[PDB]
């Protein structure tokens, strides 16, 4: 047990939940694992592999992303922080892929899904560029019911971490897809609680995060430091109560430990 797994296990005692760690340290290609092969509740992490597919999708449909999609009355779930700006409108895969990622919207999510032929077209994106762990069931928002010990839903912290390095890092899409990832990940809105929080603020960011049920608390993260090779950092949380508070702050102190521990 190395210091940094000493560490990571004194502040998932002090939280009182479950703790999931991965890092991939991409100039050794170190990494650090905790309860790494546990599976945890990916509940909005998983608008990367849903955006990551559609992304795929466009490099033969060349123009796809600026493909326009109503936005109906009926579309809206119970997050929809941009799409309700466009019902009885449209949006583009663009515009709905951003909205996903950088605002969590889930009826974004949901047009995801749908323009993959549902949540097996996710899951069927995984499969395809390596990740055997990762499994997406349902739509928004019943996919982020994070039951205890229910396996929809859910991934590994160590297929995460191997998932993400491979679509922000490794060519699993192509350049102009990737550099949109990027972007978008760069440009997400709702992560300055959580990993951003707990690292050197010179460091360059790109993550999204995720809540739900049980005190659901995620996020999935790439990471530029000055100076060294990129790092990728994975971060789950799940607490024991079903109505628990969200705990951005453990995957800050998570994402802190792990930065000193380097």
């Amino acid at each position: 047990t190395s210091a940094v797994q000493q560490k990571l296990a004194a502040l998932e005692k002090s939280s009182g939940g479950r703790l999931g760690v991965a890092l991939i340290d991409t100039a050794d290609n170190t990494q650090v694992l905790y309860r790494g092969d546990e599976r945890f509740p990916m509940c909005s992490t998983s608008k990367v592999m849903a955006a990551a597919a559609v992304l795929k999708q466009s490099e033969t449909q060349k123009q796809l992303l600026n493909q326009p999609v109503e936005i109906k009355p009926a579309d809206l779930v119970n997050y929809n922080p941009i799409a309700e700006k466009h019902v009885n409108g449209t949006m583009t895969l663009a515009e709905l892929s951003a909205a996903a990622l950088q605002y969590s919207d889930n009826t974004a999510m949901n047009k995801l899904i749908a323009q993959l032929g549902g949540p097996g077209g996710v899951t069927a994106f995984a499969r395809a560029i390596g990740d055997e762990t990762f499994r997406l069931d349902r739509t928004e928002p019943t996919l982020a019911t994070a039951i205890p010990g229910d396996p929809r839903d859910t991934t590994t912290p160590r297929a995460m971490a191997q998932t993400l390095r491979q679509l922000t890092l490794g060519h699993a899409l192509g350049e102009t897809q990737r550099a949109q990832l990027v972007t978008w990940l760069k440009g997400n809105t709702t992560g300055a609680a959580s990993i951003r929080a707990g690292l050197p603020t010179s460091w360059t960011v790109g993550d999204k995060t995720g809540s739900g049920d049980y005190g659901t608390t995620n996020d999935i993260a790439v990471i530029w430091p000055q100076g060294r090779a990129p790092l990728v950092l994975v971060t789950y949380f799940t607490q024991p109560q079903q109505n628990a508070e969200s705990r951005r702050d453990v995957l800050a102190s998570a994402a802190r430990i792990i930065a000193e521990g380097l």
